[PDB]
DNA sequence: CCCTATACGCGGCCGCCCTGGAGAATCCCGGTGCCGAGGCCGCTCAATTGGTCGTAGACAGCTCTAGCAACCGCTTAAACG
């Protein structure tokens, strides 16, 4: 709900080591249309998408 | 051999240098008078104490509306380099 652990999340994973994405109020449609077609990509590499 | 001028030491008088006792100016002390301040007394009115009573506001309860935290999405005009 909130982007705020959003963040705690997306640092986590960040200091984890895990391909992550994400998407919020705050990413314009540009980089959401990036995001989602990096997502749903067969050849993939991110595991967790927020 | 006696008189008379002649150069030489100096009794008396006057002026100058050194030291002593009497009086005057100054500092300290005691008695006394005046100004600032503190204490006491007299009046005296406003604060205090005691009681009574009305009520101002705290409290409780119910209803409706504004605000708030955190998120979204679109527009577009303002801010910024």
């Amino acid at each position: 709900q909130m982007v705020r652990m959003l963040d705690i999340l997306g640092d986590y994973l960040s200091i984890k080591g895990i391909n992550f994405q994400r998407l919020d109020g705050t990413v314009p449609s540009a980089q959401r249309r990036i995001s989602i077609d990096h997502f749903n990509s067969p050849d993939s590499n991110d595991f967790v998408f927020l």
